[PDB]
């Protein structure tokens, strides 16, 4: 059990708001780049 699957599924919604923001810190290098 190396992937833990309630944590995976109750965890999500956190990764998911902080997905937004890590959105942003990507789109920071990457736009950069590609412009």
């Amino acid at each position: 059990g190396s992937m833990n699957a309630p944590a995976r599924a109750a965890a999500k919604t956190a990764a998911d708001a902080l997905a937004a923001a890590k959105k942003t810190a990507a789109d920071a290098a990457a736009a950069a780049a590609a412009a």
